[PDB]
């Protein structure tokens, strides 16, 4: 949108575009993944380009990288938000929300819930049947 934001995205496009032609190819994408210790085969390189390549020419140009980056940054916010919210519920930092933790946070939000009502709410969200809410079960409830 602003000139500074465009500048910063051009700098990120530039580490992927190794030869400076304005396009990122499966081989340039590959050179980047290899430098980060991952060595993909030409097949999953192709799947990665296909996701971002909107005109079908087999490469990625700057408009197409800009759309990807922008969409990816809205998604990464939605995650940051859901991780923060889970972490306020998991008072002891063990990865699981228990009935006591949820009840304690609900009373601080203004809602005094009995053990039967809190148990109903855990039972609804619990998929693996341990009577706790893990992160997966939490995001799945934050939609559904
Ligand atoms: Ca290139
Ligand atoms: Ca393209
Ligand atoms: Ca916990
Ligand atoms: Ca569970």
């Amino acid at each position: 949108l602003t000139e500074e934001q465009i500048a910063e995205f051009k700098e990120a496009f530039a580490l992927f575009d190794k030869d400076g032609d304005g396009t990122i190819t499966t081989k340039e994408l590959g050179t980047v993944m290899r430098s980060l210790g991952q060595n993909p085969t030409e097949a999953e390189l192709q799947d990665m380009i296909n996701e971002v390549d909107a005109d079908g020419n087999g490469t990625i140009d700057f408009p197409e990288f800009l759309s990807l980056m922008a969409r990816k940054m809205k998604e990464q916010d939605s995650e940051e938000e859901l991780i923060e919210a889970f972490k306020v519920f998991d008072r002891d930092g063990n990865g699981l929300i228990s009935a006591a933790e949820l009840r304690h946070v609900m009373t601080n939000l203004g809602e005094k819930l009995t053990d039967d009502e809190v148990d109903e709410m855990i039972r609804e969200a619990d998929i693996d049947g341990d009577g706790h809410i893990n992160y997966e079960e939490f995001v799945r409830m934050m939609v559904s």
